[PDB]
RNA sequence: CUACCCUUGGUCAGGUUGAAGUUCAGGUAACACUGAAUGGAGGACCGAACCGACUUACGUUGAAAAGUGAGCGGAUGAAC
RNA sequence: GUAGCGAAAGACGGGUGAGAAUCCCGUCCACCGAUUGACUAAGGUUUCCAGAGGAAGGCUCGUCCGCUCUGGGUUAGUCGGGUCCUAAGCUGAGGCCGACAGGCGUAGGCGAUGGAUAACAGGUUGAUAUUCCUGUACCACCUAUAAUCGUUUUAAUCGAUGGGGGGACGCAGUAGGAUAGGCGAAGCGUGCGAUUGGAUUGCACGUCUAAGCAGUAAGGCUGAGUAUUAGGCAAAUCCGGUACUCGUUAAGGCUGAGCUGUGAUGGGGAGAAGACAUUGUGUCUUCGAGUCGUUGAUUUCACACUGCCGAGAAAAGCCUCUAGAUAGAAAAUAGGUGCCCGUACCGCAAACCGACACAGGUAGUCAAGAUGAGAAUUCUAAGGUGAGCGAGCGAACUCUCGUUAAGGAACUCGGCAAAAUGACCCCGUAACUUCGGGAGAAGGGGUGCUCUUUAGGGUUAACGCCCAGAAGAGCCGCAGUGAAUAGGCCCAAGCGACUGUUUAUCAAAAACACAGGUCUCUGCUAAACCGUAAGGUGAUGUAUAGGGGCUGACGCCUGCCCGG
RNA sequence: UAAGGUAGCGAAAUUCCUUGUCGGGUAAGUUCCGACCCGCACGAAAGGCGUAACGAUUUGGGCACUGUCUCAACGAGAGAC
RNA sequence: GGGAUACUACCCUAGCUGUGUUGGCUUUCUAACCCGCACCACUUAUCGUGGUGGGAGACAGUGUCAGGCGGGCAGUUUGAC
RNA sequence: UGCAUUAGCUAGUUGGUAAGGUAACGGCUUACCAAGGCAACGAUGCAUAGCCGACCUGAGAGGGUGAUCGGCCACACUGGA
RNA sequence: GGAAAACUUGAGUGCAGAAGAGGAAAGUGGAAUUCCAUGUGUAGCGGUGAAAUGCGCAGAGAUAUGGAGGAACACCAGUGGCGAAGGCGACUUUCUGGUCUGUAACUGACGCUGAUGUGCGAAAGCGUGGGGAUCAAACAGGAUUAGAUACCCUGGUAGUCCACGCCGUAAACGAUGAGUGCUAAGUGUUAGGGGGUUUCCGCCCCUUAGUGCUGCAGCUAACGCAUUAAGCACUCCGCCUGG
RNA sequence: UAGGAGCUAGCCGUCGAAGGUGGGACAAAUGAUUGGGGUGAAGUCGUAACAAGGUAGCCGUAUCGGAAGGUGCGGCUGGAU
């Protein structure tokens, strides 16, 4: 669920948590770990290119298995643990023979129960199956784009989508954010919604909370001076004083479109939002 | 030097309050509220080291091309 | 012949000299004492130590060093680095890109601020010392020495270019266990005071290492055995899932573990002169001086345990199990052997950064007694220093400091500055609230010393040993946290919710951030951004996500106009 | 042309006229607080109105308390020989 | 009559037989070309190269030319009295 | 007399244990013991008022006045000794 | 009033059965508005008191063996039954409540009111997750009408539906508090017991408890009540006395 | 002597009325201004309800509208077809 704090500080006066009940085992696989150094937005000129990136906790990257390739052998859950690195919890899977993975959790989840992937699988939360074989209707998640290549699509917390009908060799899926799409039919997919839903309901609370995350402040470009952003100076406080609001390198930011002409998947989008 | 950041290290006298939780019992009986023990949370409180720089006095061919004295803010954190 | 001579306590006697407020010795006095003390980094580079003249140097003299001469002076198998390991980064054959110059990047290299690695006690110089000397150890390598394993496949050994494990990691908090250090006392030693008394009396004291034998105080442990095998680019006899026997005992089976007793050491050293004809009686060749017993206890066990969310490096050294390979070893002794670089000195400063022997700055470690909660405060031990050239006399005014009759903000732009409050204990405490708070609200009272005592914390053995359980009875003063240190409070409005941030050097704020809102863009080689491009950030993310704009906790809300 | 300001506030960090008018506080109040509305020229995310707690913020009044003031001596340092 | 069919476009109302061959339109194919595309070897190595399967496909990308937009950035001027 | 738009009242209080001391009694006070005793039958508290005889009118069921006129209580500027 | 006993009507504990929409849990299937797709096709489809907004060239709807969703489940449906009341409805089952009759076995009145207290508590509202399929405040559109966006219409927001917290309110009214005696009838109907003929499951009739409809005496101001009293008596609580 | 014992006197601590504030609590009065109600005049506008009062009521509730009223959901007849 989500814990309430009791307003004894005012920096905690509504701030809300998740309880981590999900959570079955408090550390993770250690041959499963690999370093994350931090590039707080800087690329390899080493200049900052995406603002507001910054120092958080140290974190290290759990492997996920994003493709899955482990085919015909059945896997039991072991375990329900925690990412620093996703909005998902993860579940380590112990395969038949024992190789140990990570995969994402999916909503109903048991410590205990069976997995597996193929064409030969069944239609059960946690199975990963090709498109093709998936009916007509069912929520899915962690679907591939191109076959082989591994999960990309509806992978955060609480995502899904659902299979919609059948072209010749594509298939009709509706994602997330309410536009609807086709897909190859031999890209896979897991069966049900991802899981740990109550992410979007935490209130951070605290200025520093954000600080945790590794997020820097973000100053608005209306208080910054004319050479630094096209909003800036004015006397007192002062309108957008312009037809139209803009980036700091000064695009027009409130209404224009920006995907690009002459994409090869404008074909494969049949209705859009967002 | 300074502003951000990256990796890897270090430091923070002492007091005070007493969160989530647990547990027994005054009113107690359809325990149940509220009294007591426990428990130890917090960009909590007071305050040294440390970090700052609000008032003031003194300095102004200064001891010093930004300091000293007395008070003062922060002091487990978005700390140094 | 003006300003200044850079914070701080000195006085006298002796000495030395051509000449002394200055140099040296003495005695007394004083200052710092969580440091003006003691170590280790960085940095500096001969300033270190002896002699002798200093022509300059020093906000004097030389009759010192920071000029001269050498006389010089730095010693390591174990300390700190390299012959080890990797992080961030930086480079990078082939490769990609680019008018050129060049940019990027693969394996790989390099790269500590981290990981790994064997020594302590005493003696000794003008100048070095875990380095020299003496003792006792430890770690490696090489060669001889012997019993042992003896298809060399296998076999304890070899042993991967192989595997599995480990190394290997946050933050808070608690309860313990040991130990360092401090503490009182007759175990034992020294001395017996001149000014009145007392003589249980003034004190002091109790030792000592790394290594190696024994056990050990607590900690983790689905805790000990059988068969199979999509795998560990193949071998494994080792790593995982299950099906079972004592099963959840922790016996003690195991790994790891602070520490304690013996020997190391009847040696060193010892509060000791009791040992000198001497080394100027200081000094020592000889010869001993106790190793008691309480009291209460940081650092270590160990991020052990418990809890929490923000979810807390890597690689080698190392341990296993093997193909494979050979004879085949190793081990325990005796011998040899153990390279290079640093090492003097200053070092929270007269030696570093600051033009200076500058009231500044400068990472880490250690830190005794009283008082106290305390590393606060005041005094002090140890140890350092008397301030560093300036010194001797005695108005206005300026600056630091203390006091003030009567009055008490009348001052002034403004109670600016000062005064007042303050510790501990006990009683009490409003409006308003987001139920947390407000709150240490306000406001009251108490505090020394002596004796009873009934009795607490008990020092409990118990009144005795200190604070008291705290109650009675007294005594003194103007005053009892008798010094020093230790919140002034209330009522009412603006703004900003809050902690936070800001104009190094005239502005700390009502400005910026913020947690929340909302709008908008973006289906993944995402948008956005950097770049000529390659590359790259976003992100090893995937619409509960990411970028941009505006607003700014919370509560009640957010009306009209789409003509431009 | 498209519409002409709903709520809530209002001599406000916004009011020219202006020290607006009335009441409170003082012996005396241009500030302050409460009220009025004639809003030069407030107004709903360049948000409106309110708000416990918080502030080296701004502003007004009270108690403590005092050489701040009505309105002198002493100590050290500079100065003076 | 309010236009009109002799020759001639020649016809919407056309339906159409096939014709040397030429040039639009839309699909569909693969060899160009392209996959921060998958598996497999060099490999030591996921960069890169080659093989095989998949996607896409004469598009995209890039070159030359044209046209629009372009305080994002630049050089200037802001007459002169 | 009335109010629950007064419900929980008391702590020498509540009983007893010993000294008083009163013309006598004891919680009346003082040392002791248990929290008891008092309560919705409204203790507690508030507000109001000297009481009764008596008056007076009511068929009786009765209940309203007190200058009257008698009986009792309390008072003598206020508050104590 | 206290003291000693009994009887059972009244009540409870028995026994034989009837019924169900009585509360909390599991299944089976139908039909529909909404969607996406096939076939299909092209000019209108929807909506209108009057037309229009809209939805239409994408095939909008359509159309069926067949694809789905939201939510309930006409028929048996009733002056039927059960529940104190708010109420209770496709059902199959689970756990039950409770009603009632009959035999009346037993305890020997074991009762009623009912201040306190505890519950339920209809709808809407404060909120969560399925909710926005349909409906629908608020909002929107089109015109009518002399007047608009009103009567007309849809789209559509929470609210809806349900589960998860309640608030404590209705014409929660039978505008009749609850328990017991007695006084004209007829008339259906719900369950159990009683039968006469029988019926091929039906006619007539006793009774109980009720469900209803007409209707004396009594009643009130009259309405109207009269065995499912506002009549004639007893007990308790509560309430009232001009607006 | 007047020393003891006592007494006047002397001190020394228990309880005191009043006081002094001190905080409040409670009660009353007043307060620039204000906002609900009553009476009058109904000055004014509209016609909601009574006639199926032109588009039946009523309760609980909820929302909008200055109000009247508007709507919506459960329940009631104290209503026409």
């Amino acid at each position: 669920a989500i814990k309430k704090y009791k307003p004894i500080t005012n920096g905690r006066r509504n701030m809300t948590s998740l309880d981590f009940a999900e959570i079955t085992k408090t550390t993770p696989e250690k041959s499963l770990l690999k370093p994350l150094p931090k590039k707080a937005g800087r690329n390899n000129q080493g200049k900052l290119t995406v603002r507001h990136h910054g120092g958080g906790h140290k974190r290290q990257y759990r492997v996920i298995d994003f493709k899955r390739n482990k085919d015909g052998i059945n896997a039991k859950v072991d375990s329900i643990q925690y990412d620093p690195n996703r909005s998902a919890n993860i579940a380590l899977v112990v395969y038949a023979d024992g190789e140990k993975r990570y995969i994402i959790a999916p909503k109903g989840l048991e410590v205990g129960q069976i997995v597996e992937s193929g064409a030969e699988a069944d239609i059960k939360v946690g199975n990963a199956l090709p498109l093709q074989n998936i009916p007509v209707g069912t929520v899915v998640h962690n679907i591939e784009l191109k076959p082989g290549k591994g999960g990309q699509i509806a992978r955060s917390a609480g995502a899904s989508a659902q299979v919609l009908g059948k072209e010749g060799k594509y298939v009709l899926i509706r994602l997330r954010s309410g536009e609807v799409r086709m897909i190859l039919s031999t890209c896979r997919a897991t069966i049900g919604q991802v899981g740990n839903l109550q992410h979007e309901l935490v209130n951070v609370g605290k200025a520093g909370r954000s600080r945790w995350k590794g997020i820097r402040p973000t100053v608005r470009g209306s208080v910054m001076n004319p050479n630094d952003h096209p909003h800036g100076g004015g006397e007192g406080r002062a309108p957008i004083g312009r037809p139209s609001p803009m980036s700091p390198w000064g695009k027009p930011t409130l209404g224009k479109k920006t995907r690009r002409g002459k994409k090869s998947s404008d074909k494969l989008i049949v209705r859009g939002r967002k």
